[PDB]
């Protein structure tokens, strides 16, 4: 197995993948790398057994049919991956923790959002539709760009807005399009 966590990079108390070489520090993981479990599969496993079994599900999909999908327990995992890769990226770093607001010039969003919120949010099963998930995660990256303006920092949420469509377009199989 890999001696450094997939998600942040660093080395430190990690869990280990039995299905394949990554490894993990526990709250990185998503969900928290469970109790017990011997073997245990990451979620990088868990989706390639969901492809896997129904090969048809990577098929293209219309978006508005996604979004629409109840968080039965593969939506929920596929979201709890979703968000995952984004904690992947450094950058966002900047989208954690709860955000505040005061710059000459500018005014807080009304619904500030940020992607621990989303993490409890998703651990506390608070989302009925994959809609839900989608709606806050964009949230978080337009609420960004509206604050920043013109400053040149507005292009770490288009950065980072960028990592989550990609991903997102791959775990739901988004049917591709110019
Ligand atoms: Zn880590
Ligand atoms: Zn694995
Ligand atoms: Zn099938």
């Amino acid at each position: 197995n890999s001696n450094i966590c997939e998600v942040c990079n660093k080395w430190g108390r990690l869990f280990c993948c039995d299905t394949c070489p990554r490894s993990f520090h526990e709250h990185c993981h998503i969900p928290s790398v469970e109790a017990n479990k011997n073997p245990w599969s990451c979620i990088f496993c868990r989706i390639k057994t969901i492809q896997e079994r129904c090969p048809e599900s990577q098929s293209g999909h219309q978006e508005s049919e996604v979004l629409m999908r109840q968080m039965l327990p593969e939506e929920q995992l596929k979201c709890e991956f979703l968000l995952l890769k984004v904690y992947c990226d450094s950058k966002s770093c900047f989208f954690a923790s709860e955000p505040y607001y005061n710059r000459e010039g500018s005014q807080g969003p009304q619904k500030p959002m940020w992607l621990n919120k989303v993490k409890t949010s998703l651990n506390e099963q608070m989302y009925t539709r994959v809609e839900g998930f989608v709606q806050d995660m964009r949230l978080i990256f337009h609420n960004h760009k509206e604050f920043y303006r013109e400053d040149k920092f507005t292009r770490l949420g288009i950065q980072v807005q960028d990592i989550f469509e990609k991903n997102f377009r791959n775990i739901f199989a988004i049917q591709e399009t110019s």
